[PDB]
């Protein structure tokens, strides 16, 4: 039977443009996606924008703007630049949405009723050397406006009551699952430091004004951005099933569910994923997720994305110049399972993309398909010339899988690669342009392009989920049903082919530096 799978990435927040390095987070995600997909699985792939919380009040006010209308704009854009950048959601939905605030709210009431909500008055205190009120730990909260000294009148300490989850209630049940399979074993012991510290009460509310859901009978209080942001989760899937009736909530959520549940997140997010989130989920009723998916950040030519040396790229940036399957492929090189950072060297992306993808995939694909075209009229003769170069596409497929099943999309890029180096090979051994030319050999000639358009075939299936696009357009030119993995397993013979579509062109340097220059500010 098939596997149902929810996916989700991280929530981008309603304050700012999508960049190379957020990129990179729903490019690893989405082509998990369409690689279980393409494995015959029910996957799900749900996101929305983060839309409340001081950040987006702070440029909402930057603007002049309401917050209502600047998430608005703000969704809009994002959608554009996922969709161009190939990201195929399920549904993007948004935090400020009718059912985060009743999800929300019938979690909170639910905690609260289970005894797992504390109110405490929390202290703030003018400190006269940091010119600025601290909170009572036992760091401030962040500003909502734009904006000191001991004034006569002025008041040096407030006072205020907040809403407390109390996370330690699940401290047993989250030492147990933090190392339960869950978690990587570097990021377990990287968030086991909270464990062993000892788990604290989470603050969830704060006081107006605030761009948020309104805490249930506490008028003046709303929900922290971080408490209703991964219910986020929950309502984008919610909106998702009124619209797909094969999807069913409790399925993917209720404690029973037999669905599989991963988030994509970066290093950075993961306390709140591991430790506060499994908790609420346990308490208001539903599943824990089966993992979270921890990567690394992105660095442009070996240091950290700088707006001064134009390597801070926003994602259309990007679009204005480049195919995005350039930079898909180039992160699913490498792309691991790891936790490590990811180097953009812009010398290499350019002599990497091309030499693999347009020399050894394209070109195996462009020059066999003239000779069928013009010497057979498109028909693809079935033929078995290189029966062990064949077997070992055969024998390299479920390795292949396997990578892509386990994030390791650097080992199955270099898995393929591989291939085509040894497939393009072979067809150049042969010199079609070559054979072609002598009298007699017409036979051979067809023989050796079906075996090499078969290959691209099989190429094509396995680097569908990296470019699906290019993907899309192989299946027209092969004239077929659009690939599943188990395609892998037939071959095309006696096939009409359609005429030969555009694959991919080489990447211009000039493009790539006009994006840089472009970026600079
Ligand atoms: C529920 S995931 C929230 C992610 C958060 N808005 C961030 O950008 O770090």
């Amino acid at each position: 039977e098939p596997r149902k799978i929810l996916v989700t990435s991280a929530l981008p927040y309603a304050n700012g443009s999508i960049h190379l390095g957020h990129m990179l987070e729903y490019i690893q995600t989405d082509m998990w996606v369409r690689f279980q997909k393409m494995r015959g699985n029910q996957a799900v792939y749900v996101c929305a924008d983060d839309a409340h919380g001081s950040a987006i009040m702070l440029r909402a006010e930057r603007e002049g703007i309401t917050s209502e209308q600047l998430i608005d704009a703000v969704r809009a854009e994002h959608m554009g630049d996922f969709a161009d950048f190939l990201v195929d959601f399920d549904n993007y939905h948004s935090t400020h949405s009718e059912e985060n605030r009743e999800l929300s709210s019938a979690i909170y009431l639910k905690l609260r009723d289970a005894g797992h909500i504390d109110t405490r008055p929390v202290t703030q205190y003018f400190d006269p050397e940091k010119q600025m009120f601290l909170a009572d730990r036992f760091a401030t909260y962040a500003p909502t406006e734009l904006k000191s000294a001991i004034s006569g009148a002025t008041p040096v300490l407030k006072e205020s009551l907040h809403y407390f989850f109390k996370l330690p209630d699940f401290e047993a049940m989250l030492k147990q699952w933090t190392r339960s399979g869950a978690l990587q074993e570097s990021v377990a012991n990287k968030l086991a430091e909270w464990l062993d510290s000892g788990l604290q009460q989470w603050d969830i509310s704060r006081d107006a004004p605030y761009f948020g859901f309104e805490i249930p009978d506490a008028p003046g209080k709303y929900f922290y951005v971080w408490l209703d942001a991964p219910i986020g989760y929950m309502a984008s899937f919610k909106n998702l099933c009124a619209r797909r009736p094969e999807l069913d909530f409790d399925a993917f959520w209720g404690k029973d569910s037999g669905a599989e549940l991963y988030h994509f997140i970066g290093k950075d997010i993961v306390n709140f994923h591991a430790l506060f989130w499994p908790a609420m989920l346990e308490g208001a009723g539903y599943r824990k997720p089966t993992a979270l998916n921890v990567h690394g950040y992105l660095t442009v030519n070996g240091q950290k994305m700088s707006k001064s040396r134009g390597t801070f790229v926003k994602a259309r940036t990007y679009l204005d110049h480049l195919d995005p399957e350039y930079l898909r492929y180039y992160y699913a090189s490498k792309l691991g399972r790891g936790v490590e950072d990811l180097d953009l060297n812009l010398e290499d992306f350019v002599q990497k993309v091309n030499s693999d993808l347009v020399g050894k995939v394209v070109n195996i694909a462009s020059r066999c398909a003239g000779f069928i075209h013009k010497g057979n009229a498109g028909v693809l003769v079935g033929a078995d010339p290189a029966p062990e170069l064949l077997a070992a596409f055969r024998e390299a497929a479920p390795g292949i899988a396997e990578a892509y099943e386990a994030r390791d999309f650097n080992r199955a890029m270099r898995e393929i690669m591989a291939l085509a180096d040894r497939a393009n090979a072979w067809i150049a051994e042969q010199a079609p342009w070559a054979l072609a030319k002598q009298e007699g050999q017409q036979d051979k000639v067809q023989a050796v392009c079906g075996l090499g358009i078969n290959l691209f075939r099989q190429l094509v299936i396995f680097l569908k989920p990296v470019l699906p696009k290019l993907a899309a357009a192989a299946e027209a030119f092969l004239n077929v049903a659009p690939l599943t993995w188990a395609d892998h397993q037939t071959l095309l013979a006696n096939h009409q082919l359609n005429p030969f579509q555009p694959l991919m062109t080489r990447i211009e340097p000039a493009k790539v530096e006009a994006m840089i220059e472009a970026s600079k500010e």
